[PDB]
């Protein structure tokens, strides 16, 4: 009678919940053990592997992760993961050993989630403080706060009360099989690397990374993706060059969009929408494995 | 007797779609004070820069005893950091306010006019004295230190994200309820009236698998300080923490900030700042971080010095 | 080559847009002029039949309203419209005549969201600040901001720049021409009243609502619904007496849950979930066009 | 050298599913104070009232000397009426801080305890003081005016969501960056020593189609006082403004607030307050307007006084 669920253990601050037995059948898996302030390539092309080969094995996962990079994780399976069973990403804002420790609840609607039915193609979730999550949207909102995780642009998908959902949305970004990027084959991704802007910007970053013959580079922009001059120059020399530019912003809500102050189409750049710095990252990694048009790259910028 | 107030022009969409076209397109600002104008640069604020900074804080403190207020328009990227610069460094104490605008001044429902209204308001109040450096948009008054752009095009877009506002703006009035605790204008130690440039500090960017490039570039060209914009509070992918902690045993300034955009980087986390030589940033995110690195670096070089001043100011 | 878009207006603050010609043929009509905090039954009915009736005639319909109850005529709209073209209602929080009027940027981009085919189906809009919002969950957060109006628990469908739309959800909820509210042949609506819940609460508002026969409470309780003692006593015996009672909350976010601590089906009552008070009593009155039975009613306020 | 503080337990979920078994629930409390507590009340916050309201504000006035600060355990419900109540009444200048719990002590993640530890922690900081009456939720100090219930279920509901929380706190320690203006405590007027019962005042909801009975029904009843919850900037509907404009020709005090959950309810909008001796009630929230109505009513029934008191406090 009850749902087969497998937890993917990562790390992160994040048996101990035996109320779990009252929602379903339980199998833990550890596949790393890392902070994910070192969350990198591997673990994410190791975890879309997992989930693709392992989808006809179980009804459900959930990804014990740290809240340091949940946000680019979630967003990488979000566009590689090709099961179309709930994957449910969760973690902790405070150590298990620790007063009123949010990581027992957390974990527990985390598999309420991956356990209900409703949960189907709707991508890959992010729950946390009792809330569901897309992984196109999500981010760590604050540096300490339990409630830290926000859909800050679009809004949670779902609230969860007494182990229940009411779903009231879903995203319409394209995301999991409806996408074309396939990592199945893949054992490593392309270079891709963010530079910040702010007055007075250092070109040193951006140099360092064409100088080492990066894929691509983000820009976390002022305002509407905007660029420090010293950062536009180098960028306008990479994107024709060989390197993929994409502008997205270091302010942490909106859309970098087309058709403000930057000419995208007379330097080959390409617009990040609402994709803040690193996840533009992870859809460019990806854009990387399939074209190098930055035409091209600005159209998966504007399905996924 | 209306009060005399100095609008210092430096560009901005607000000044765009000079100085002396502003007042002629804002007549109602007769209305509430005696405006003169000076254009003292006309750039995007994308290329702000330190220059422009010294410039600023040099001739709002010459000119203190010549005016009642002073209000700067200014373009929305990078307003936050010049806020931040100048509520460090002006010593006078008469009301200094930051404006610009989200949308251009020929575009529908313009925010320009009402925000430079709105900034005048604020510096003839004398109730804005000794706030600090106020930045005033969407009829609300925001402390210089804890204002931030939060949203690429809303005309709401400026928030105190941590603390909130200090008053609202209604009618032409404003109810102050909060003041900013650290120490501001002439309260720092800060002097940048014999200064001809700034120390050099740049920012680099955590995320998975972060490259220790950036970094390393910094470090070569002998910077000054780096602010690390850190994961969650404030921790830092493994080459660039190694990078970094190198840079801090051979002198450099390292201030751990994060990019998440409220809350602190906290000391006594994950980070034993005490060893590396490295500052944690508090609530100041890491554009901010910098503009007090670049200024805490005028005085000193020691870390824990430089932890006290991110402590106070 | 343009859409014909129907302006129907009803006053509130908000030709004088020449540059909506670039983008519709616009037809104004006057249907009533008043503040909305005069906003009623009558101006409701008047308008779904308008909008019902004209539906064929032309391609969108936009409402000129006050800011004050907009969030309560769009979601009365957003149940009783069978027209399956964009309503896109639009207010101002400045007056025309003042500095930076919000109020002819505001109504271009409800022309603009009329306009566009992808606002089909998506039930009636709200639009302001930039911002697509769905007409359930739209509400009035700030009293004299420009950006007051958000979609506070599930967010915006869209936003809106230079004269486009990408839209990335649409509301779940049952609405228009999914509803049985069948309003075409009603001249009035059952009488439907807000109590509110504080400290030391007199009783004396919900008993007059009762002594007057009254249909239906809707009870704006504190935290998750809560009653005090007095009000509670009060609302059991009506809802024993012939009078519908539905708890929503004063609190401005979230919902009033089910199997918290009011035991609903012990009292006949109804939990309004995301519904704050004046929404709740929207679907309150509709509801009761169809049924009085208080497990019927809480099913409606699980559907729409 | 621990600092002596005193709970006082009025019920609420923290206390749920008194006082001598939450203290053992927190062992870790014993770490940072001297803790003694009192049961003044059991009751769910649903059903707070003026009775509970004079005991806590009697009794901390009268036995302020006799401990180093307070906290005091509520319901989440109406504890943003009960601080604000406090706020203004409260002589006592050592600490005064409330707390509850959105999750029962017996679920899982129960917030119950690391908020009350918090709570002592804010009460045993030197810092606290002069500050007014605080509430303590999810890491935060926000002031009793400001704060409110933002959310029907969130850990994080509580906000000060006009003017910002006043510090927050981690590992134990408190970076206050704000205080309030408006005056609280020992600055305001209201004495309620000898007070065995508050002037009556009701709240009135506006929206569509708004029935005037409600309004009716209070004046009947010869209420003191009336609060609306307006629409938008604290409009009324017609027939409710009719019956309220009457009522206040014949000495009941109206308050207009509103119904929208930020912002203040101005003078000189669409209502002429002066005309019809109506008040504004500012950023108070309709249950926030009714607790200074109450206490302004125990001083005078002028209306161009109560809002004099309502721009003060
Ligand atoms: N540094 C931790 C933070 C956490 O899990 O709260 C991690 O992300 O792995
Ligand atoms: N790029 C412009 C943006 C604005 O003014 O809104 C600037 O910062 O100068
Ligand atoms: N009282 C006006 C408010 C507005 O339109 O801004 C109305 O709602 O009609
Ligand atoms: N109904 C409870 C809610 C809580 O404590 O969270 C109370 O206010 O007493």
């Amino acid at each position: 009678h009850l749902p087969n669920i497998t937890i993917l253990a990562t790390g992160g601050v994040i048996n101990a919940v035996p109320q779990l037995k009252d929602i379903a059948n339980v199998k833990g898996e550890q596949v790393v053990n890392i902070g994910s302030q070192d969350m990198n390539d591997n673990v994410w092309l190791t975890l879309a592997k997992k989930i693709n080969t392992d989808c006809d094995k179980t009804d459900g996962f959930v990804i014990t992760h740290g809240t340091d990079t949940m946000e680019e994780t979630a967003y990488f399976l979000d566009l590689t993961v090709k099961c179309d069973k709930p994957v449910v990403m969760v973690g902790a804002m405070r150590p298990s050993t620790s007063m009123s420790a949010d990581g027992p609840f957390n974990l527990y609607n985390a598999v309420v989630t991956a356990a209900d039915k409703a949960s189907a193609n709707r991508g890959v979730l992010v729950v946390m403080n009792d809330t569901v999550l897309d992984g196109r949207d999500v981010t760590k909102t604050n540096t300490t706060d339990v409630a830290t995780f926000k859909s800050v642009n679009y809004g949670p998908l779902g609230y969860i009360h007494n182990g229940k959902i009411d779903y009231q949305r879903t995203p319409a970004r394209k995301h999991t099989s409806d996408t074309p990027f396939d990592v199945s084959k893949l054992n490593e991704l392309p270079k891709v690397g963010i530079v910040y802007n702010y007055a007075n910007a250092s070109d040193l970053p951006a140099k360092a990374l064409v100088d080492a013959g990066y894929d691509g580079i983000v820009s976390a922009g002022v305002g509407n993706g905007n660029l420090y001059k010293s950062v536009f120059d180098t960028l306008a020399t990479a994107a024709k060059t060989g390197t993929a530019v994409v502008r997205s912003s270091r302010v942490p809500t909106g859309a970098t969009t087309q058709d403000a102050e930057v000419d995208d189409a007379k330097y080959g750049f390409v617009a990040s929408g609402t994709l803040n710095p690193q996840k533009a990252r992870v859809l460019l990694q990806l854009a990387l494995t399939q074209t190098k048009d930055p035409q091209q790259i600005q159209q998966i910028f504007n399905q996924y």
